[PDB]
């Protein structure tokens, strides 16, 4: 998150580390939410490659003891039928893991809420974006979890020339912009948290930024919209 502040622990406790083996170490790779006791929801192309991941919950800093951490393995990898790792552009940026074992559930570890099917957020909606990614362009990962306070922008205006054009799609919701504050590496997979009815939910699965850099004005934080993929997800939850 580039522009953001730390996080307090119990703030945001669906968010996920997604890591990868690197030798015998573990780096971050993604976000994810926690959705089931035993399913998380990421975007595709955090596992594109034939890695060995694993999933941590109620983490806050990546670099030290919390007491509050859960470490799990994934058990199956289910990324959308459409997902084509050579256009993002197109969408479909979700992916849902399922644990080799089920979490504790307790203040530190949630489930996240998703929207209802269908459901679009109002030009300037009140969202935050979590993760531990870069905090720079070409910078470094965030030792602790930072979150930014980055408002939507509409597909009208998302879409027009001035902004992202024709790269963005419907399925896909902006947020952010200002060319103070945005999602970045790192950060990829995790949410988009949107208060509606006086609840925060989970909106947006964070799929990409611009080429030329993190937070660049007129080019908000693109996400996967989850609001367009609950039946898709209830379909792989029920029969998996
Ligand atoms: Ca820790």
């Amino acid at each position: 998150v580039v522009g953001g502040t730390e996080a307090q622990r119990n703030s945001w406790p669906s968010q996920i580390s997604l890591q990868y083996r690197s030798g015998s170490s573990w780096a971050h790779t993604c976000g994810g939410t926690l959705i089931r006791q035993n399913w998380v929801m990421t975007a595709a192309h955090c596992v594109d490659r034939e890695l060995t991941f694993r999933v941590v919950v109620g983490e806050h800093n990546l670099n030290q003891n919390n007491g509050t951490e859960q470490y799990v393995g994934v058990q199956k990898i289910v990324v959308h039928p459409y997902w084509n790792t050579d256009d993002v552009a197109a969408g479909y940026d979700i992916a849902l893991l399922r644990l080799a074992q089920s979490v504790t559930l307790n203040s530190y570890v949630q489930l996240g809420v998703l929207p209802r099917a269908g459901t679009i957020l109002a030009n300037n909606s009140p969202c935050y974006i979590t993760g531990w990614g870069l905090t720079r362009t070409n910078g470094q990962l965030a030792q602790t979890l930072q979150q930014a306070y980055l408002p939507t922008v509409d597909y009208a205006i998302c879409s027009s020339s001035s902004y992202w054009g024709s790269t963005v799609k419907n399925s896909m919701v902006c947020a952010g912009g200002d060319g103070v504050r945005s999602g970045c590496q790192g950060d990829s997979g995790g949410p988009l948290h949107c208060l509606v009815n006086g609840q925060y939910a989970v909106h947006g699965v964070t799929s990409f930024v611009s080429r030329l850099g993190c937070n660049v004005t007129r080019k908000p934080t693109v996400f996967t919209r989850v609001s367009a993929y609950i039946s898709w997800i209830n379909n792989v939850i029920a029969s998996n």
